[PDB]
């Protein structure tokens, strides 16, 4: 069942969202916002800027106070109104997926059936978290009563990638909202527009005005002025490693607040040569190319036993040559186009230096297209470690595939990056599993598939792939802060 | 390293404990106590009954009033005193071990580097944990402050095995002490002296009069006491399904007391065509063969795959012909006796029925020895399910081998009897090792290994094989009572 | 807001329902199910019996099957169907209310804010759980990767009392289905019909059919039946401490299948000299007359410290000498009948005593009306320890206040009882708040209030006031069955 | 009991501790270390520079490895590692203590009975959690196993503060090593000596080589070099803000490693006018003037309602002026001097402040002796909330006394700092107790009582006072690092 909108879209919200009212930009300033598959202008939005956050945090910290409604209302009550905005964005299903398609270059099947369904499935977790929050009584030594409240921090900034604009937006505001903060979303430049729609569910849900707040602009203007703010408690950013950096630097030197980080990857897979070839090689090609390559954990360097690698890169080529680029929106269009001309021109510069330093390819290796940002699917085979595909984050259409002889070697060069994000292995052997997934220096280890995301799972990075988790019962943690109350007592009894 | 003790064993201690202080029996009755090896008499003990059971309880309900010592210290004290007592032990490990040996016919080795290896290592991790049970701090509806507390829940009747003596005692006193209750322990009429012995080291350790109390005697007269005894809160027992219920039905109709039981098995395993076959082949026997067959856990089902089953059961038969039966303290011997009478008997009559049913007896299948209970380690192949042998407990050293070819139907055989303490599974296969043994109605599920037991597990029974957990995180519960504590606030805040 | 049905209300769903249909009992047999203020039938219901109790095991059982539907959904899915559930609940509101407050004599406004929006609030937390039950991964001694499942138990039998229909079906069938169980549910023989409702909601959410099972009539036959049965893995009942010894004693004689109870109590309120008296005397007299003094948390003994004693009894007479009796149904009623004859008798015996032993009667002391089984609110005071009124639970409309001058002594007093289910402690002081309600031996302890209760909460008995804990996280603990699966591996790294 | 040392301490430990061997700094350099008492010189140290920090992580990074010692051994063994080391420095609990007061200026009987039982308590508890730290078994959607490792994070950079250097030092490596990772110490430039006893005492216990690591040396040097090292996973810091902020950036521009900061104070305590006076003079005294001020927890700011403020500031005075200044070894010395010039200098600037700034001077007010920074303990009483003393935290020995009238007001100027350590709240009032401390806006709040800290609880700061939480289950997620692992399986079951 892919249903469409019998009716073309029509774009409503296009403001800045604060209070549950829609602002103008206190400067009186837009930005445009494109179609990455045609390269035309849908229509400008509301550009703001560090003066406009400073009206968002206020509304946050004022929807924060000590006997507001927010604060006071039973955790239940945060729950009831998570999953009352999750059966909203159930209903208005088909024009969220088209306006995700549209501005974000995302096929629609994916986006209805996979982004909307995760958006829906996450939020409904995450309501279900809210009134299951719970400290802790501790037998203290001495002569006291000792419990723990974990509280909400308090004003959260959360920026959220143009990947997966309407996913990760409910990945930060879900787990937020439920432990009882607020939040002030800075939505991706070139994907504001779903964040906006559901802003307009925000206020028809009921939560409390304050509650949320969604700002659009720039990462150098609105996305500095969150991570410098000296009254936001904590950062929370999905995107570059690079920019990553800048956040926490820029916490340190302000207001030393909470930051969390999930960032690129150089994601392995390493493939025995006792695997399922024929799920290796499905797992492994939608594992690297989902999404026209812009996932963070992007299988990008896939390891394959020498006696398995010819036949495994035949089989890759195969599937790799089977792609109908095309508008998102077409049926039967299989590949989208890159989100813009930045990311474009970097994935094209890491394909020439594929060519150059001389890598085998395999099929793809150029532009397609007269208009919008399409790259040919692209298969290298025999990668080394050296070489700038095998060590940059492409986010792009590009396959790498490896040979390997030795288990002991290949796990060090599958760890021998700084990312740690995800990986995958492949093989039917229980102890290589276990131990494998043990020494894998990897967030997630996904073992016989790849991409495997769920709420009910941790997900983050190692090493400068991130800082924390998101989701599961572990990522609600992230956004509590824990305090102690200790009484004294006349005498304790156990 | 197999160290001895230079000089031979005197027995000490044999009267009742309560309250740090040797008691005589109230009626000045005594019984004998047996070396299974020897049916030599190696002391005689005071005889507890009702009446000394009734002195137990005041002691324990006396320690355990509010404003007591044990009530009032620090959590993290009472550690200490479990870590004391572990150290304790320590110290006299090699007396304990001999004594263990000696009355309860185990093999020394066994007894040295097993038993009281896991009596020292069980009692000190239960020790890390009384500092460590929380209650939470609750986000109930409405304004009010809610909080729980995990108190002890007093008075713990404790029933003790003959198979284990030490090691049960340990499993029973950690967590029951560790969680701040105070018990009345019942060993076994058969193997009273090692829980003796620990008793003084209780008492040297410096517990708190009355926080430990010791009462042997036999199970129809001082274990009666305590399952049916109306200020007794909670019964934990292990042993014969057959007298489990018993105690369940005398709990229910005295005070409700909390029943936790761990009782016999009849635990298969599945050893797929594809297993390491050595590997399954060792674990199985030893699975089967551990102290005599008297074990719980006995892998007394073996079902093998078609196509390996002659080979399994010739490699199992010649396994099982290299034992050396002798007295347990004599070094080299590998097999000691029965631990009594009934039990030996019991063990014949079920080898009886197995040739009478026209199982195939692959070695042994008769007594052995002019003195002491021994039983020749006996293997039935082509046995089937509605055997006496496939279907009872025998507790004692005879393997049970079938064969299958469906999967499906094995394990339909495998779940298909009222007990489910444990089962093992041996294959390579991922798949199969994670499917099997979610299927399996077992508590404990062993994959390409058997018999592993460890402090950090919860261990028990599913079915008729036991209710409840313990040790582990999991069993620290069962030694509980949860109070919620809910308090009026003016106004609550998240 | 109090709305009402428009129309007169029609019983539709008077059959056994089984693998999502409607059954007439094996024998044909029906009974009668009667309206408690007028003592007229409302309609017949089928009779079921043990027989009828196995097709729902067999059912159950089937629904539990490894590869069912309900053991291969996702949990979050099991916590969909939950939701979906009170959703559709909530749309029957004004139905099912009317049908509570005319088949058990429950106020209408009662039913209707308290009832209602408590089954509605329960099912929404236990949806919650659904995906948030979790095992555990631990660090076992040796090389092995052990972890843990908490699978659901099996078939659950689930005994329903008819104080609150409604609010204890949900109650049971929550968290058990939260937890992925199948059930075979017994709701009381005066009240079955909200349930039988509540099945046609279950049929129209989509349950797959055998997960819920519902078996009307009474408690001899079907429930004996349930108690009893070899292929039940555990029993859950609501009721009286009597007929609790007697399931315990079942389970145990039968199948030693796991068992909670949650039975009565002669919950006690201790109120300091220093308790804000006006509401110390709203809540202890809510506390004890709540729907007609019908709850197993009866505020039944309240002892008042001497100094405020007699103005405490003054202000507690006159609030009783408020009430309205008559039709639950009409508006402006503030009391309705006793549930049936058996227990009215029981309460006018017990009033009878009151007067006999020589308590102050303060007003009340007879029944009231022609029809129903109406007893007039009753309040004594001078009551002492040894008095039947101040040892027996009456289940109706009786309050006692007693004196005290030793607050040592008065705790005492307050756990000088087998029953043990809630208490309430009025008083400013910290310490004092904190040390009393740790001393009491009580499993819910109310500071400054009183019948506080909410689905964050565990909630249940110590001593012969029951054995568990129902709602809350630890609450799920019961619906599960911990499995350990340990596997060999080459090498463990931390 | 207070016993010491019958002989004269002898300084034996000086040099850098790696691969449990001592070394000379690379550079041959040494720095000298002195007796803030007397000013004298007590010995010269090795100095360690960014050359021995690189010796050093290469060190903890081949400790780390998969497949080593440290990575295999069993977590019970890692805990008995820690227990061990705990009755070794039990063992030299009186060198240990008489070279933490000569090396820190510490009062011996405090470092004795406090920062000694302190260390060895710590120590143990930490040991405790080794073996029980687990992850989880999820129920994701689809056809999964998926499971979450806790791992530990790897090379952890621990810089321990000057305040309290064992202490400290056991609060860094007990949870660090607990959980399974290998650290690179530094110690405290003033403050080295202790931790290389330590030291000598890990090599003692028989910890592997590399595990602990300890390189003294100076912050911008040794400290800076950890905070911006490339191959450190992690860096726990507790010190000033101003440093907290360097760290932070240092982390962000080089490797995002983990960051936990344990920062300054300006802890306020609110006193009602119901409050016990004897007993919030007795906890805001010792509050504010524990080891000559030097707690970050300082009760810096103590606002008492105006109806009993003047009596209050009175009663403060006179136990103000009851102190015996001089040397911390020789016994009836109750005040030893700060830690060193810089200190000395700031606190001595601060008090000038007070006066100009206009605070009442009740007592105090200059420095003290001919030798040593010893400060007069000083009081100032109607202080006001935009003074310096008011603002900045002094590290000495200066209490500030204000008044209030209304609650609402005094929270807000409780909460009005970017500080957010601790709090106290004296009232009897039950209520009061529990909003006020919800309300506060610190990470460990105290109700009549000040300065309560144990093993068993979680401790840290909102706001700029720190990120994360040291000890209690909560502290030991930040020494985790968890890994999802998801198999693909063929058919899931509950
Ligand atoms: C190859 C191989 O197979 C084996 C089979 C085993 O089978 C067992 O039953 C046991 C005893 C387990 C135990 O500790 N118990 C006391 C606690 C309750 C259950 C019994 C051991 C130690 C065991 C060891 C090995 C080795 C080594
Ligand atoms: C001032 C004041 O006193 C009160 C006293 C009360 O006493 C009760 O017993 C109850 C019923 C609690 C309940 O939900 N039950 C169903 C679940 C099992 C236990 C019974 C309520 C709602 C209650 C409310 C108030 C108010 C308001
Ligand atoms: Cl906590
Ligand atoms: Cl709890
Ligand atoms: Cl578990
Ligand atoms: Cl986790
Ligand atoms: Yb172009
Ligand atoms: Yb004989
Ligand atoms: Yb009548
Ligand atoms: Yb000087």
């Amino acid at each position: 069942d892919l249903p469409v909108l019998l009716t073309d879209l029509k774009i409503q919200y296009t403001k800045i969202f604060i209070n549950n009212e829609w602002h103008d930009s206190v400067s009186g300033k837009k930005f445009p916002v494109f179609n990455p598959a045609t390269e035309e202008e849908l229509c400008q939005v509301e550009e703001g800027d560090k003066e406009d956050v400073d009206k968002a945090v206020k509304a946050a910290r004022q929807a924060f106070q000590i006997g507001s409604p927010w604060r006071t209302m039973d955790a239940s009550e945060r729950g009831r109104l998570l999953y009352k905005l999750a059966d909203l964005i159930e209903r208005d299903r088909l024009l969220l997926a088209t306006m995700e398609s549209m501005n974000g270059g995302k096929l629609y099947s994916n986006a209805y059936l996979n982004d909307l369904a995760g958006c829906i499935k996450t939020l409904r977790y995450c309501a279900g978290w809210a009134d299951k929050i719970q400290g802790r009584t501790i037998p203290i030594d001495g002569n006291f009563f000792t419990y723990t409240r974990h509280e909400p921090i308090g004003v959260c900034g959360q920026i959220i990638p143009w990947n997966f604009p309407l996913v990760m937006l409910i990945w930060k505001i879900g787990p937020a909202l439920s432990c009882g903060n607020t939040v002030v979303v800075k939505p991706a430049e070139q994907t504001p527009l779903t964040a906006l729609h559901v802003a307009s569910l925000i206020k028809e849900a009921g939560f409390p005005p304050g509650v949320v707040n969604i700002v659009p602009g720039y990462g150098p203007t609105a996305g500095a002025a969150i991570s410098s703010h000296m009254d936001i408690d904590k950062v929370a950013f999905t995107g570059s490693t690079e920019v990553g950096k800048l956040i926490k630097e820029a916490a340190g030197k302000s207001n030393l607040k909470r930051v969390t980080l999930e960032l690129g990857g150089k994601s392995p897979c390493i493939v025995l040569a006792d695997a399922d070839l024929d799920n290796a090689v499905e797992f492994a090609h939608h594992g690297v190319f989902y999404h026209q390559g812009q996932c963070c954990i992007a299988a990008s360097r896939i390891f394959v036993e020498e006696s398995i690698y010819d036949e495994f890169v035949r089989r890759s080529v195969e599937r790799a040559k089977k792609y109908i680029l095309g508008n998102p929106l077409t049926p039967g269009v299989t590949q989208g186009p890159q989100i813009d001309k930045e990311q474009y021109d970097k994935i094209l510069d890491l394909i020439e230096s594929g060519k150059k330093e001389g890598a085998k390819l395999e099929c793809g290796g150029g532009p397609w297209g007269n208009k919008g940002y399409f790259v040919q699917p692209t298969v290298f085979s025999n990668v080394t470690d050296e070489m700038r595909i095998a060590k940059e984050e492409i986010f792009g259409p590009v396959q790498q595939i490896m040979k390997f002889k030795s288990l002991d070697d290949v796990i060090k060069r599958a760890n021998n990056t700084f990312y740690g994000l995800s990986a995958g292995v492949f093989t039917k052997d229980i102890d290589k599993a276990i131990t494998i997934s043990s020494a894998l220096q990897a967030g997630t280890v996904w073992v016989n598939c790849y991409g495997v995301v769920s709420a009910q799972c941790p997900f983050g990075g190692f090493k400068m792939s991130g800082n924390g988790r998101e989701l599961g019962e572990y990522g609600f943690h992230e956004y509590t802060e824990v305090k102690t109350v200790t009484v004294k007592i006349s005498q304790k009894n156990s």
